[PDB]
Parts: structure tokens; C-alpha cells; sequence
């Protein structure tokens, strides 16, 4: 059921994936406006 180890075997659904994604995107998303200067041209 809940989540483990970085497993390799775990098929998941649309959900999961996009939960994930999501969660990912947020966090990334959040820290990326208050953490990224890569500046050019």
C-alpha cells in the first residue's frame, strides 16, 4: 500500500504519476522563483 524504498516494480496509475509530477513541479516550481540565477543573452 503506502510508499518504500525507490522501488522498480510498482506500476502505478495516472494518479501517482501525476501526484508526483505535481508535487515535484510545486516544490521545484517554489524553490526555482526564490532559487535561480542562471542568467544569458
Amino acid at each position: 500500500g503506502p510508499l518504500g524504498s525507490m522501488p522498480l516494480l510498482e506500476t502505478l496509475t495516472d494518479a501517482e504519476m501525476e501526484k508526483k509530477i505535481r508535487d515535484q513541479d510545486r516544490n521545484t516550481r517554489r524553490m526555482r522563483r526564490l532559487a535561480n540565477t542562471a542568467p544569458a543573452w
